[PDB]
């Protein structure tokens, strides 16, 4: 499925190229601009677990999750995969544990060194 192919296919997006996080882009964006630090973007996600379960979705909640992008807001591979995107965007993203909640987890939801999957959709990106 999804997650099998951005782990076997992906882009390593990381600076240190160590396949800490995993991209395939889906659905192509708008131009070439991507978000600058600082900048508030607004994106729609669902996320599964490597059980195979849907543990979170903000289009189930029917808004948008927004946040300042760079500023550690997000876990680490989120900062560095939603920078890489274009407006209009749809990507899978693929998070190792260093990447995301390690080894501590974020009960009850997150397990311990769990890879997270994501698809995200960057819907808009606005300076302040
Ligand atoms: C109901 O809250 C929905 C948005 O949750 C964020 C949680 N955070 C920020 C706090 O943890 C550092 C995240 O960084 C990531 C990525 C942005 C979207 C949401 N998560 S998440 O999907 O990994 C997530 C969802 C849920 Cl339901 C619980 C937890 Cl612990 C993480």
């Amino acid at each position: 499925g999804a997650p099998a192919t951005v782990t076997e296919q992906g882009e390593d997006i990381t600076s240190k190229k160590d396949r800490g996080v995993l991209k395939i882009v889906k659905r192509v964006g708008n131009g070439e601009e991507t978000p600058m630090i600082g900048d508030k973007v607004y994106v729609h996600y669902k996320g599964k677990l490597s059980n195979g379960k849907k543990f979170d979705s903000s289009h189930d909640r029917n808004e948008p999750f927004v946040f300042s992008l760079g500023k550690g807001q997000v876990i680490k591979a989120w900062d560095i995969g939603v920078a890489t995107m274009k407006k209009g965007e749809i990507c899978h993203l693929l998070c190792k544990p260093e990447y995301a909640y390690g080894s501590a987890g974020s009960l009850p939801k997150i397990p311990s060194n769990a890879t997270l999957f994501f698809e995200i959709e960057l819907l808009d990106f606005k300076g302040e």
